[PDB]
């Protein structure tokens, strides 16, 4: 099921300040699948803490290694509202750009 439709905006938030005042070096990033995708997998994980000093290129690798993806796999890391965002830009620049009311940073994968 949808991370929002597992949790409560109020049990939310309060993971976020969780993270936040237990490790506040790292952005908290919720991935997930497209709703209608076909040819990728559902992950094991979906909620992920990111390095702040990252950029957008890093996370494309880990979400690679995780879906188990082979180079040829060209695949789309959206964030927020479908928004594709410069693998160069850093995640700190995208979360203060893009993080959702809960606290959280909300992503999808998909391909074609």
């Amino acid at each position: 099921r949808p991370f929002k439709q597992r949790r409560s905006f109020a049990d939310r938030c309060k993971e976020v300040q969780q993270i936040r005042d237990q490790h506040p070096s790292k952005i908290p990033v919720i991935i997930e699948r497209y709703k209608g995708e076909k040819q990728l997998p559902v992950l094991d994980k979906t909620k992920f803490l990111v390095p702040d000093h990252v950029n957008m290129s890093e996370l494309v690798k880990i979400i690679r290694r995780r879906l188990q993806l082979n180079p040829t796999q060209a695949f789309f890391l959206l964030v927020n509202q479908h928004s594709m965002v410069s693998v160069s830009t850093p995640i700190a620049d995208i979360y203060e750009q893009e993080k959702d009311e809960d606290g959280f940073l909300y992503m999808v994968y998909a391909s074609q």
